[PDB]
C-alpha cells in the first residue's frame, strides 16, 4: 500500500517503518529538545539522522509563528498540526530516503553525510578536543531522564512559508562552521506534501506547446541533502558570492551546466582555501593533548576525524592531508553530488536551470504506492504515466496534483 520495500525484505537505509503513534522508547523514538521550547516527538531514521514531523518554530527565534507576514510562497498555519499529517509526513520522508538510496548516487551521498560528523572544535583550550553543543540534541527517555546525543542531520517541517525548503544550521560566535572544514549539524526544512511547478516543451502532436510539470520531491530532497554534504564537511561557498540573483552555492548544488558559470579560477581558489582549512584541522588534531565530555579516548576521537576527512597517519601517529584524497573527497561533494546527476539517475523531468521554475504550487501525496513509487516516482511503469513524463504532467496526472493559491 505505501510500497516502502519494493525489493528484499526490509528498507535498506531507514531503520524502522515508524508510525507517528508508536510510543517513545528513548532510542529511536523520543521527545527531544534542540539546544525555551517544549519537547517534540522525533524519530531516528538512521545513525546520525533524525526526523521531526513538526513545523519549524524552533531553529530561528524571529520565526516563532506560522501566519503570513519573494517570487513564489505558500502559507497555511494549519499544515502539519494533526497526528495523521505527522504520520504521513514521516512516511513520505521515509519513502524519499529509500528512493534516493535506491540509486548508486544516493548511496554515496547518504554515506558521506552519515560519516561527516561535525568537528570537536568547541574548546577555548588550544590542546583540548571538545564537542560543540549546538551539534547535539537532548534525547529524553521514557522515564524523563535525558542524554546529549551528537547527530549530523535533522529533517523538519517548514516554517511559515511552506515551500521555502532550506538547509540551515546553528552558528558559532567566532567559528564559521560551514566554511572552515569543521561542519555542523544540518537542519533541512522540507515537506514531502507539496511541490512546485515548471514549464517544459517536449518534442514530437506538433500542436503540443509547453506542458506544466511538477518537480519530483525526491529531487528537491536530494538538493537539500547536497547542501547538507557541503556544510557537514565545512566547504560551503559564502552566500555573499552571487550573480545578480543566484548564489554560487545554489549553482554548484544544481550542477549541470549551471555550475559551469562558476569560472575555473574561482573554483581553484575555493579548493585551495578548503585544502588549507583541512590542513588546519590536521594540525589541530596533531596538537591535541586532552579530551573532555566523553569516556572515549583522545586516540579514538582523533581517529573518528581521520576517517571523516580521509587523513593520512604516519608511523609517529601524525596526521596530514593527502592531496589526492582531498581532491577526491572535494570533487565528490561538489561536482559529483548534484541535483543534475540525481535527475539523470532518477530519469525524471526537471527544470533545466536553477531559476526556471513556475510560480505554481501543488498539494501532493506520495505515500500511496498507487500515486508514487521508490523506483519510478510519479511516472509509474506499465501505465499511461510512464511515457513523456506524463506522471509529472499536472494536466495529465491531475489527480496527483492539486493547484494551490498563490500568495
Ligand atoms: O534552493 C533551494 C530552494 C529552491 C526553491 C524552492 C521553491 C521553489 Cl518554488 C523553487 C526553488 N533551497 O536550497
Ligand atoms: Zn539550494
Amino acid at each position: 500500500s505505501s510500497g516502502l520495500v519494493p525489493r528484499g525484505s526490509h528498507m535498506q537505509f531507514v531503520n524502522k517503518q515508524f508510525n507517528y503513534k508508536d510510543p517513545v522508547n528513548g532510542v529511536d523514538i523520543a521527545y527531544i529538545k534542540i539546544p525555551q521550547m517544549q519537547p517534540v516527538k522525533a524519530f531516528k531514521i538512521h545513525n546520525k539522522i533524525w526526523v521531526i514531523p513538526e513545523r519549524d518554530t524552533f531553529t530561528n527565534p524571529e520565526e516563532g509563528d506560522l501566519n503570513p507576514p519573494v517570487p513564489v510562497s505558500y502559507y497555511d498555519s494549519t499544515y502539519l498540526s494533526t497526528d495523521n499529517e505527522k504520520d504521513n509526513y514521516l512516511k513520505g520522508v521515509t519513502k524519499l530516503f529509500e528512493r534516493i538510496y535506491s540509486t548508486d548516487l544516493g548511496r554515496m551521498l547518504l554515506t558521506s553525510i552519515v560519516r561527516g560528523i561535525p568537528f570537536w572544535g568547541g574548546s577555548t583550550i588550544d590542546t583540548e578536543l571538545k564537542v560543540i553543543d549546538t551539534n547535539c540534541i537532548n534525547v529524553i527517555q521514557p522515564d524523563g531522564s535525558y542524554r546529549s546525543e551528537e547527530l549530523n542531520l535533522v529533517i523538519i517541517g517548514p516554517s511559515a512559508d511552506i515551500i521555502q525548503f532550506e538547509c540551515k544550521s546553528f552558528g558559532h560566535e567566532v567559528l564559521n562552521l560551514t566554511r572552515n572544514g569543521y561542519g555542523s549539524t544540518q537542519y533541512i526544512r522540507f515537506s514531502p506534501d507539496f511541490t512546485f511547478g515548471f514549464e517544459e516543451s517536449l518534442e514530437v502532436n506538433p500542436l503540443l506547446g509547453a506542458g506544466k510539470f511538477a518537480t519530483d520531491p525526491a529531487v528537491t530532497l536530494a538538493h537539500e541533502l547536497i547542501h547538507a554534504g557541503h556544510r557537514l564537511y565545512g566547504i560551503a561557498i559564502n552566500p555573499n558570492r552571487v550573480f545578480k540573483e543566484v548564489s554560487f552555492e545554489e549553482l554548484r548544488t544544481f550542477g549541470g551546466h549551471d555550475a559551469k558559470f562558476i569560472d575555473s579560477l574561482q573554483e581553484n581558489e575555493f579548493r585551495l582555501y578548503y585544502y588549507n582549512k583541512f590542513k588546519d584541522i590536521a594540525s589541530t588534531l596533531n596538537k591535541a593533548k586532552s579530551i573532555v565530555g566523553t569516556t572515549a579516548s583522545l586516540q579514538y576521537m582523533k581517529n573518528v576525524f581521520k576517517e571523516k576527512y580521509l587523513l593520512s597517519e604516519d608511523t609517529s601517529g601524525k596526521f596530514s592531508v593527502d592531496k589526492l584524497k582531498f581532491d577526491k573527497l572535494y570533487k565528490m561533494l561538489t561536482e559529483i553530488y548534484t541535483e543534475d546527476n540525481f535527475v539523470k539517475f532518477f530519469k525524471v523531468l526537471n527544470r533545466k536551470t536553477y531559476l526556471n521554475f513556475d510560480k505554481a504550487v501543488f498539494k501532493i501525496n506520495i505515500v500511496p504506492k498507487v500515486n508514487y513509487t521508490i523506483y519510478d516516482g510519479f511516472n509509474l511503469r506499465n501505465t499511461n504515466l510512464a511515457a513523456n513524463f506524463n506522471g509529472q504532467n499536472t494536466e495529465i496526472n491531475n489527480m496527483n496534483f492539486t493547484k494551490l493559491k498563490n500568495f
